[PDB]
């Protein structure tokens, strides 16, 4: 039979999955998107290399600390959930 | 035997990932389009890097403030349920 | 054991839930693009900006005001629930 | 104990929450696709600006109905349910 | 007493929920990508802007009757939901 | 009490939206695209446009007939429903 | 009175609905992505046309195999069970 | 009477339509757009229709390792299901 | 009939396929977007392309990084279910 845990941790793995499957999709197309911009700079101006390097990594440090911080939260809900009886 | 805060939990650990999941989806594509445009602003000429980064932060700023908006409500959903019996 | 308002609750959680993780998907996205569109308006015409701030905040109000609107439809499904018994 | 009306109206609650979500997405990235064109024919001919707004505004006009008809139909959801025992 | 129409009910809504949130995405992002061309198009050449018209009626004519077809079986689901006994 | 094919009905009109809030994803943002280019082409090349129908129609073919397959299934998802006792 | 095959089927039909929303979804935008891309070559060389048709009919027999893959799997859950009790 | 398989075997089922949904979605959008690429490359250069397939495959040969790795998981999922009792 | 892990194998596999959904959505499409760029700039700048396998890895090595620890996650949920009874 079941019991108040199996219903919290149910919710739990759900609520989790979908932090991170939201994760993959802003993390994925984010930096697909930001990639595409420093290729196509590149191969305009080969030698704008340099110059694009830093702008590119702090749009991929704001979109992996999406990554990440969701990362975290999907590990507090199925590791030490909130609200488990 | 389930309880009624089993349920509630439970749905709120759902709504919790909804939540997160959808802040990240905005968070990181919103982030790498802007992202985007500055990073080929930059390559389309690269004296302009200063001036970019201005309203790149505004951009940036707008996307985020969606973000933590959500990561405040998915707190209140797990930590402080409302609803809670 | 539970009780209708048990199941309601958790309908509404997940309700609003949906709620907030579609209105930060609009916001994320619709302010990126829209600010995509100023930080290329920018590093193409520097001069004649101060006419692009203008139809920028135009387009930020209204994917704020989808952004909000939800909020006020989330709040009222945790915290008035429509039909909670 | 549970009765039909709380499963109704937990799936009104989710359905009307499935309904907003979806308009918030579809109007804050709709929007800031329209606001993105604005924002660029206003850069490229600022003359044009009195031209744009119309279609703009068209647009925009477009975009919102899809918002408020789903608005209109997730308060039917919510508070006058339909098929409520 | 749960009921057998209450479980369809219940379904009904969450499934007509679904169908107009999806018909609000698809409404609201074409209807903001064809306004995008128009706006550009009437920016690029402003005599342009009869000719213009015709397409984008067109466009937004296949893009609206996808939220309408969408709408008339969201109504028959939940005012005459097939199955319900 | 519950039966069988309340939980099956139930699950047919979710399965049901599905399908169509997909379906009407994909068509909305499809055509919204094809009307697009469309709308651009006529605006860069008036003259020799007879030669855009033509693809734009094929490609409208293509996504509408995803639309309707979707459609056709929904139907038989919603009255004759596979697996129902 | 449920039975594990009430239950089952339910799954298969949320499942089968999940495979075709998607594969609309995919299709709908793909093809459309692809199209636009036809038109606008054809639109900025209409003697191209002759070579862009295999490109694009490339493109959309892989865009179209996933949706036809997709729909065989969705028949698969809805008439052919995977385990049916 | 309801089983334990029952339940596992219906999460198993809306699990797999994720996974091959959310394939689905990766595979037409990412092949469409690698394919709009590959369209407007040869109508803007017809010599350049061998040199541009070869980055064409491989980034076709990327999108749909996603679509057949999360193919192989849905088997999984409903032929060999982890956890089944 | 029901046992407390049947509930929570269910919630695994319906996270498990959230992860999996979103981390295919995420890599199709990011790849894709990369690739496009790739191609692009290859189609443009035929002599200097070396030079963009190496941005265009980075992306796609960030792109999959976010698929493959989605499915590591996976993984977890469906082989070593934490919260298990
Ligand atoms: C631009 O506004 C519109 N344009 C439309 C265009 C077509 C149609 I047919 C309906 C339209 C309706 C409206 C608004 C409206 C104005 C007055 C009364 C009702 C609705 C609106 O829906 C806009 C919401 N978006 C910005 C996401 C709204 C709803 C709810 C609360 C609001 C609060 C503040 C402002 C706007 C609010
Ligand atoms: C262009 O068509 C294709 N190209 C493919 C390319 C690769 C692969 I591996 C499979 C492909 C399969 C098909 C069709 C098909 C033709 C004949 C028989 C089965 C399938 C199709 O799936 C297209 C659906 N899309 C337009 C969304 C289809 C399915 C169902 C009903 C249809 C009704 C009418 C027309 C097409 C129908
Ligand atoms: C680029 O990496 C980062 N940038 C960040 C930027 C901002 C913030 I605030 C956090 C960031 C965190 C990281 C990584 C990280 C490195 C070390 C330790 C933890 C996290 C990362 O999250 C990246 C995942 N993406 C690629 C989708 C990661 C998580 C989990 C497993 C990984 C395995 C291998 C590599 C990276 C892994």
């Amino acid at each position: 039979e079941l019991d108040p845990n199996a219903l919290i941790t149910a919710g739990a793995l759900i609520g989790g999955g979908l932090i991170m499957g939201g994760g993959a999709i802003g993390a994925g197309i984010g930096d697909g998107i930001a990639g595409n911009a420093l290729i196509s700079g590149i191969a305009r101006q080969p030698e704008a290399q340099g110059r694009l390097f830093t702008p590119f990594f702090i749009t991929v440090g704001l979109v992996e600390a999406a990554y990440f911080i969701n990362l975290a939260f999907m590990a507090l809900f199925v590791f030490a959930t909130p609200g488990l009886q």
